[PDB]
């Protein structure tokens, strides 16, 4: 499902932010600011289509948050089945992740140049 | 090899958790715990080599918590190119991901019992 | 001064909070949050010219910040020579406050009907 | 006249923090203290009757914590009829405000002399 | 010919610290209420951080110790100073009964009212070794 | 014919909980560093707050206790019960000295390891009246 109510909430979620005033400053001083670091987690909290934002400079990701219920289960799924059925302990290498994510990337802009970008997007572990 | 060191860490890390006695009996009662929730939280803080951790009931994952700045990376790094050199706005969806995880599971025991087990992770590209 | 600065600052401000989804959710619920209280704390902090921000419902005030130390003023300024000068413990009724306060009111809405209201304002002590 | 009873809690109240010793120390040193600053948020919380709570040295307010939700009223009361009634933006210039405010000033000393003081305030509309 | 010895100036400090907080309309309405608050938990821990010669404060209703803070650092070295020697000096590891603690604490204690009753009291002490 | 008497229950939970402590890499890096860290002190509140036969907990580097927390309504108890009665009684507000304590407090001394060296140790309780 590849439905348009996701592929808006991400984009509108990902423009509001961009065209915040502060978030635009903040990526363009480089200096890093926990205050905005908490900004992004209301996101994440209080909307439910989005399963990770994330904050980037030209340098890096800077700021992010994800649903960590959400993300934390891609994780774990696979080859859990031995120690829970045995009491086994042992090492398990995972080569990438199931499932999919769709995402959304919005440049940020501050006094006409790019400082900077905002991903924003929802886990899928199904697919329909 | 694979680097000892960091194997190490996250076993040690692991069996820590499983020996506290509030982990396990929690874990058996079944009731979800907001402080041990956050008492997860100290491990990826302060330890560098640990991004993810999880702490599972036998019906599934109870607690979790993830380096969310390195977890973040992995939805990212893919498809950042464009956004980053043209300024363009866009939708670009991944299947799965890159780069691998090392992962250490650890049983958790009570009154002789197995309630659970604990994944303690990192990652790397 | 009522430069278009000040103006358009507070006009933004109370216009990106009016769009975001769940604060539109908030207010038609009816339901105390205190993260949304949180998330309105942001703005008094980062943008300099934002000293209150208030969020109402259609039954009054729901959320609201101030600039503590900005808004603390107006209440003090006016007769604390005596206690200041002597060592003079009293009683003094202060009707109303000296000064001025600019704000804007922006409705909020939410399926097509107005759930509340936003208001932005920035405090003056002198006037030029 | 007013009522003894608020009279009394903003007196108590703003004696009983003139008599913190750590309140005193801090306001004669000159140094900014967050606890401090935390330390009178609980009195605005947890007393009904404290709408405003001002603690300065000899130069001015440093620390102050005001009962957001009552003193954010103050400011929206007068002009809010229109966007509540015909969905309408505007601005609104508000000349001082409406309403009265009770305070008390207690003043602060340490070792004899006098380094500050203290206002504990409530509101009233009417 | 025996010599006490009198230290007004922590005397002083308990009294007023006590008699602050006895006098705190909150604290009152919290004792006769009977529920539990870590906001009230959290006001007495300014008490410990800010005042060097408090070392120990207690907030107790009739029923018992309601809300409580300490030196962490000063009450701790009580519990380790007396058979801390084995594992410092190459112990290392093992139990130990210890009875008492030993050194002494001043404490001062200040009943709390509200409404004209007896709601609790407030216990502030120093310690020395 | 005297009786003593050992709950090996408790003298495990002591015995667990400290050792497992003791094997935390940041627990290690934290001692030897000597910087204190707030988070690393709210860390050892959740053995007291979760487990039942912790009263105290002390967490010291080679220079002396540096996090600790206790129960503060078992541990408030131990300087309020004897000279308690007046004040709960009576009036009544007096100071009062306490030297020592009463009653009997079960320790587990640990030492703590990092890279080889011995940088602390870890001393875990239980208060009986
Ligand atoms: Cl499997
Ligand atoms: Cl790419
Ligand atoms: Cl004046
Ligand atoms: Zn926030
Ligand atoms: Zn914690
Ligand atoms: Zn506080």
């Amino acid at each position: 499902y590849m439905d348009e109510d996701v592929r808006n909430t991400l984009k509108e979620t990902a423009f509001s932010i961009s065209e915040i005033p502060f978030i635009q400053e903040d990526l363009s001083n480089g200096e890093i600011n926990s205050r905005i670091q908490e900004y992004t987690k209301h996101f994440i909290e209080a909307i439910n289509d989005v399963d990770i934002i994330v904050v980037a400079d030209m340098r890096g990701v800077k700021y992010s948050h994800l649903d960590e219920k959400q993300i934390g289960q891609v994780f774990v799924n696979e080859d859990k089945k031995e120690v829970l059925t045995q009491g086994s302990s042992y090492y398990s290498l995972m080569k990438g992740s199931m499932g999919e994510t769709l995402r959304w990337f919005q440049p940020v802009m501050y006094n006409g140049k790019q400082v900077g970008f905002i991903m924003v997007g929802k886990y899928y572990n199904e697919i329909q």
